[PDB]
């Protein structure tokens, strides 16, 4: 759960992450340089590498995931079932196992492509609220795919 402030924050900056394409460009910055880092994680999700087309198409997605969380923020009960009923999609997902261990790094490249679309705005505050945002998302999602 977050606090007040930490919601506040999240709100007002997913209105510039999102920016004038739904935060498409963004998503597309993270899991292409987080494949860029990690290249054995292409063969989880099934991409040639972090060029294949499907890293745009995927990052898009996650985006609009993230902003439909952060529309829940208000009830934090509907926003944790929506998470983890994904989390219960991603059972039948990818090429490799879906380790729990995966979700920090791919974590610190969301954050790292949000303040690259952002800059200044991603201050003190912003880091701290959407590393505890990107863990409440990251957990529910990850109780569904556990269970
Ligand atoms: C390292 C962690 C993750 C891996 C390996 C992973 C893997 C995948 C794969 C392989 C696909 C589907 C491509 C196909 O349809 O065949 C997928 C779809 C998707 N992933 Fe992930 N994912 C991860 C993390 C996340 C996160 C953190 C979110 C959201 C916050 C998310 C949300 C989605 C969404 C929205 C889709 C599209 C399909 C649907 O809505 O069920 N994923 N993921």
């Amino acid at each position: 759960g977050l606090s007040a402030a930490q919601r506040q924050v999240i709100a007002a900056t997913w209105k510039d992450i999102a920016g004038a394409d739904n935060g498409a460009g963004v998503g597309k910055k993270c899991l292409i340089k987080f494949l860029s880092a990690h290249p054995q994680m292409a063969a989880v999700f099934g991409f040639s590498g972090a060029s294949d087309p499907g890293v745009a198409a995927l990052g898009a997605k996650v985006l609009a995931q993230i902003g439909v969380a952060v529309s829940h923020l208000g009830d934090e009960g509907k926003m944790v079932a929506q998470m983890k009923a994904v989390g219960v999609r991603h059972k039948g997902y990818g090429n490799k196992h879906i380790k729990a261990q995966y979700f920090e790094p791919l974590g610190a490249s969301l954050l790292s492509a949000m303040e690259h679309r952002i800059g200044g705005k991603m201050n003190a505050a912003a880091k701290d609220a959407w590393a505890a945002a990107y863990a409440d998302i990251s957990g529910a999602l990850i109780s569904g795919l556990q269970s």
